């Protein structure tokens, strides 16, 4: 597969209309994922599925400027399950991000960084195996 830690570079940044697409599998017994879209070292945005934050499985998504984590944004929808694969599309929207798992849309994520073309590069991170990472316009 992929050696995880992955980045992916994103070659002039983002733009509405771009679709990032994940695939892998979580690993047995997972506790937490990340995908970070960044803007330097600033983390425009996380997405961070949490598998066991006090007993309780939820996504945390937020913005990291000047290394400080903002106000978190959380979805108690947890579309994923240790062991399976699963597949995540992000969506380049011109307000927000919008991500769908399984094909299934799950939440979107307002700009805060707001110099998409900029946002040049995609970590992944976490419990997983990681099958590909790749993006296309639509
Ligand atoms: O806000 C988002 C932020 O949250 C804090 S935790 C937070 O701390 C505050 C302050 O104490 C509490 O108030 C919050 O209640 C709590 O949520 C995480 O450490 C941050 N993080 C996760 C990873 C990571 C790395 C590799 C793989 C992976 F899957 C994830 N790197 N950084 C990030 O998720
Ligand atoms: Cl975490």
């Amino acid at each position: 597969p992929l050696i995880v830690p992955y980045n992916l570079p994103l070659p002039g940044g983002v733009v509405p209309r771009m679709l990032i697409t994940i695939l892998g599998t979580v690993k047995p017994n997972a506790n937490r994922i990340a995908l970070d879209f960044q803007r330097g070292n600033d983390v425009a945005f996380h997405f961070n599925p949490r598998f066991n934050e006090n007993n309780r499985r939820v996504i945390v998504c937020n913005t990291k400027l000047d290394n400080n984590w903002g106000r978190e944004e959380r979805q108690s929808v947890f579309p994923f399950e240790s062991g399976k694969p699963f597949k995540i599309q992000v969506l380049v929207e011109p307000d927000h991000f919008k991500v769908a798992v399984n094909d299934a849309h799950l939440l979107q994520y307002n700009h805060r960084v707001k110099k998409l073309n900029e946002i040049s590069k995609l970590g992944i991170s976490g419990d997983i195996d990681l099958t590909s990472a790749s993006y296309t316009m639509i």
